[PDB]
């Protein structure tokens, strides 16, 4: 319910989300941060 919390989720949505829905294709290979590209699907899961 915190503001912080609302603008901080207003700055995702509006930039690193479309910045690395366009930057989509460049995630081919991750087999080297295997671990930091699931944490990264477990975070943005948990944020949807």
């Amino acid at each position: 319910a915190t503001d912080m919390a609302l603008a901080l989720n207003r700055y995702l949505c509006t930039a690193v989300l479309p910045l690395l829905t366009r930057c989509a294709p460049l995630f081919a290979g991750t087999e080297h941060h295997a671990s930091l590209i699931d944490s990264l699907l477990h975070t943005v899961y948990r944020l949807s």
